[PDB]
């Protein structure tokens, strides 16, 4: 059914529907879908959904001129844990993007990859299995408590990255993005965010190392921005964007309660746009907003009021995406896009729209959506949402 209550308002008098260019592509309007790990990936060998995977991406595609970043990908075995999740280091994996790339670009949309590496938030159990190491910064901070302990009946104990390991990730992450732009995808983007493995190393909390990789702002931002440059340089950064949450504290990440934690996303930003004045500009900053803290809550819960990413402007000058609870708040939309270098990530609600944009644009009645099958294995919950007009004639109205 519709959602109750909400209040739409058409959008389509505003920037949202304004072209914009990023990286290479020509999009015809602002609303991109964001990352949204879907778990229908199939084992063994985190193979994208055989069955679905394509009729989804091409439902979110139908909007000419839509950017589409996907679902996290796991660049190689070592960054992954989920079973479910996709990968983008094999060929089998390749064979089924390569499809969906296809789909995509067939309805005249945009797709870039978004590269994933787990850090603490992977299950230990499925690495010991696989006989893989359980990574984060430090070996001395943990996730919590289930996972600490999960680890340690694994025999396979939470693991302290070396140097060298941190080369070999980066030498993983080269290798993924050169697989995704072979298989037709327009771009990358790096996962900086949501407590994941660059994030567990920009965040003081979870980064208690004392070598050059943590100890100081510079030093926790330095594996975030190695695979910044080292991609930058692989496939360059027309084809290359950077996702931060400030104040995110999914996976035990420091939010706001640290003193210091809009100088270590400003020292990202600034390094960003000293890199874009000397002229390799990435094609964007995904920015998750304050709004949500924590993706698993409802919508209005986990808010943190005491921050904002507006700081974030002032140093990066290029296009900014900004997620989170921003469906149900067409009203802050219409103030956000005011500012002609944002664009805005629908999360969950691209989930249960696959015609969002035409619902945004003409002011349209939303779908529920349905987070019991957020990650589930099945088409119900993942093809089966309606268009408005498909909802019309089931009676939603
Ligand atoms: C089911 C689900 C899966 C998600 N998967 C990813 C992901 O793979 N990578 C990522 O950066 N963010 C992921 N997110 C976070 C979203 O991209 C987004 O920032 C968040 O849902 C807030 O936006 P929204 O309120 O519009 O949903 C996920 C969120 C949800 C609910
Ligand atoms: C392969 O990438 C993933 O598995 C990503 C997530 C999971 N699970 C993920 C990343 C960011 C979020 F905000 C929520 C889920
Ligand atoms: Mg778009
Ligand atoms: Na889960």
């Amino acid at each position: 059914s519709f959602v109750k209550d909400f209040k739409p308002q058409a959008l389509g008098d505003t920037n949202l529907f304004k072209p914009i260019k990023i990286g290479n592509n020509e999009l015809l309007h602002r609303a991109v879908i964001p990352p949204l790990t879907r778990m229908r990936a199939l084992h063994p060998g985190n193979i994208p959904n055989r069955d679905w995977a394509v009729e989804y991406y091409t439902q979110r595609a139908q909007r000419p001129g839509t950017m589409i970043i996907t679902e996290g990908a796991f660049i190689s075995p070592q960054a992954g844990g989920y079973d479910n999740a996709p990968g983008v280091w094999s060929e089998e994996q390749m064979v089924e993007w390569t499809k969906i790339f296809n789909a995509i670009h067939e309805k005249k949309s945009f797709v870039w990859v978004q590269l994933a590496v787990l850090g603490w938030a992977a299950f230990p159990d499925n690495l010991a299995r696989d006989g893989l190491r359980y990574d984060s910064a430090s070996d001395n901070v943990f996730m919590d408590a289930e996972q600490e302990a999960k680890a340690k009946k694994a025999n396979n104990p939470q693991h302290s990255l070396t140097k060298d390991e941190i080369k070999q990730y980066i030498k993983e992450y080269v290798q993924a993005a050169k697989n995704s732009i072979a298989a037709g995808a327009d771009g990358v983007e790096i996962h900086s965010a949501n407590g994941y493995l660059l994030n567990q190393f920009l965040d003081p909390h979870s980064n208690t190392r004392t070598d050059e990789y943590g100890g100081s702002i510079e030093n926790r931002a330095r594996f975030t921005l190695e695979v910044v440059d080292a991609l930058v340089e692989a496939i360059g950064h027309e084809k290359v964007g950077l996702r931060l949450s400030p104040y995110g504290v999914f996976n035990s990440m420091s939010g706001g309660a640290e003193t210091g934690i809009v100088a270590q996303y400003a020292y990202v930003a600034g390094e960003l746009e000293k890199r874009a004045k000397a002229g390799k500009r990435l094609a964007f900053v995904h920015l998750v907003e304050p709004r949500v803290t924590n993706p698993f809550l409802t919508e209005g819960e986990g808010e943190y009021e005491g921050g904002s990413n507006d700081f974030v402007y002032s140093i990066w000058k290029g296009p900014v995406i900004r997620a989170g609870n921003f469906a149900l708040h067409p009203e802050v939309v219409r103030e956000e896009v005011k500012d002609k270098r944002t664009l805005i990530g629908y999360g969950r609600f691209f989930i249960s729209n696959p015609d969002l944009v035409d619902r945004l644009e003409k002011g349209l009645p939303l779908n529920k959506y349905d987070r019991d099958t957020f990650y589930q294995m099945s088409a119900h919950g993942y093809i089966d949402y309606p268009t408005y007009e498909e909802a019309l004639k089931l009676g939603w109205d």
